[PDB]
Parts: C-alpha cells; sequence; structure tokens
C-alpha cells in the first residue's frame, strides 16, 4: 500500500524561529512531478497545494501567506517538506499532509511553540 | 481542478436511526474502478478504506464494525455515499470524504445527533 510516513510527528519550536516538517513517501525509479499531488493543511486552513507541478501559492490561508513553502527539491528524494518561517504562536497544532502518487496517504504532525511573556501576552490579548 | 462536492453539509440524525452521507464527485463516462480511492473519516478514525475495487475490512475502526459502509453501486454514478446503520451519540462530529480520482480532494460534513435522556445519560456516564 501506498504509504506516508514521519520521521518525527513532534516538533518543538521557539517562536519568531523558522521550522520544517517533514512527510516520506515512496518513490522508485525517478519522480514523475505531473502524477504528485501534496496538500499541506492545519486545522482546515490550506497551507500548500502542489499539484501535477504547480503550486498554488496565493491560495495559502492568510495567516500563512507569504510565509510558508514547500521545498521543491526534496520532492525528489521523496520528501515533501514544508518550510514556515517566523513562527507564531497561532501556528501551534495539528499540521496533516495528504499525499496522491500511485496511491494516497496523509499524516499528521503535531507542533508545539514556546514563547516568552512578550509574545504571550500578545497572543493573549490580541 | 478535480472537486469532491458535498450538496448537503449538515445531517441532523436521531440516536437509532440510519444516515446516509454524500460526496459527490465526476465521472466522465464510465468509472474507472481502478483508479479510484475513497476513504472516509471522522476524528482521525478510519471510516472507509475503499482502494483497487475493494473495501478493507480489517482496517475500518472498531466502533464502526457493521455500521458502516460504502454503497458501491453509487460509485459508477459519481456519488460516494457512506450508509452508517444504528447511529449512536459517538458518531456525531466531522466527516471527511477523500477522494482520489485522476485528481485529489475532500470535503467535510458535520453530523449532529439528536437523542433521548437516557441514551444521552449513558453517553454521559
Ligand atoms: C490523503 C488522501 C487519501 C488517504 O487515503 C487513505 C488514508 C489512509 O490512512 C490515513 C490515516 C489513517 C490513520 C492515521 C493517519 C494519521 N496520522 C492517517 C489509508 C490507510 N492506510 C493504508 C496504508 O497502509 C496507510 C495506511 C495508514 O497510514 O494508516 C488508506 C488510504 Cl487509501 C485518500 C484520498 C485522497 C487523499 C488526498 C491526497 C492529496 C490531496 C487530497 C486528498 O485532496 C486535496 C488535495 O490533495
Amino acid at each position: 500500500a501506498f504509504t506516508v510516513t514521519v520521521p518525527k510527528d513532534l516538533y518543538v519550536v521557539e517562536y519568531g524561529s523558522n521550522m520544517t516538517i517533514e512527510c516520506k513517501f515512496p518513490v522508485e525509479k525517478q519522480l514523475d512531478l505531473a502524477a504528485l499531488i501534496v496538500y499541506w493543511e492545519m486545522e482546515d486552513k490550506n497551507i500548500i497545494q502542489f499539484v501535477h507541478g504547480e503550486e498554488d501559492l496565493k491560495v495559502q490561508h492568510s495567516s500563512y501567506r507569504q510565509r510558508a513553502r514547500l521545498l521543491k527539491d526534496q520532492l525528489s528524494l521523496g520528501n515533501a517538506a514544508l518550510q514556515i518561517t517566523d513562527v507564531k504562536l497561532q501556528d501551534a497544532g495539528v499540521y496533516r499532509c495528504m499525499i496522491s502518487y500511485g496511491g494516497a496517504d496523509y499524516k499528521r504532525i503535531t507542533v508545539k511553540v514556546n514563547a516568552p511573556y512578550a509574545a504571550a501576552l500578545e497572543h493573549h490579548h490580541h
């Protein structure tokens, strides 16, 4: 069966830092981009949509616009890697990677965000 | 772009009753069963896994054994219908139909379960 695997299902990230979260998928001889679909979301909010060679970048939910991207070079290695920069408290939660490549699967990754009082206070109130 | 559609977003069902929840996907002329994958889940629990034209029996979550099935006849018409019998309070929540058919998409369906006090009390513990 087509299986997606996750080397780390838990990530601890410091507020303001950047993170790369990964989902692995099997690629046999060489990757066929045209047959690949990669989708990332966090709590029903679209983050990455890569379809048959192209990403619909602008559909990324507003909270992530200009903040997250898929490392395209990694796909040829069978690694769907999502990089999010300038991590916020709001970024904490359960991420899902949905992959279709001659079969389909998805996995969950949990992200925890540590933050100092100043950031926490802002998040708390605003 | 491949799109899955749900005519009905919300289902309100009575405890002990039956429900059929539907997700629609486009089938051009004749269904190519080999390319189709239909997956149904609620809160990460596997309900249905239709791959290769066949349901995966041992993969369904225990809470749904004998109560849930995909109506195979409907697939050819581009309808993935999940039929659940003997609805429980535990069945209330957000369902997801994930479909791969020469493209991929998913949709969410919300189910609310009405129940009498006795059933509710048992659920409450
Ligand atoms: C993801 C996807 C599916 C997933 O369909 C399956 C999921 C499966 O599990 C999901 C699962 C099960 C249990 C735990 C987790 C976690 N945490 C995840 C299995 C059970 N699986 C059998 C294998 O052994 C793996 C195994 C498992 O890992 O448990 C089999 C199938 Cl067919 C089906 C159809 C479409 C898409 C998809 C892909 C990309 C998309 C998209 C939809 O729409 C939007 C655009 O992009």
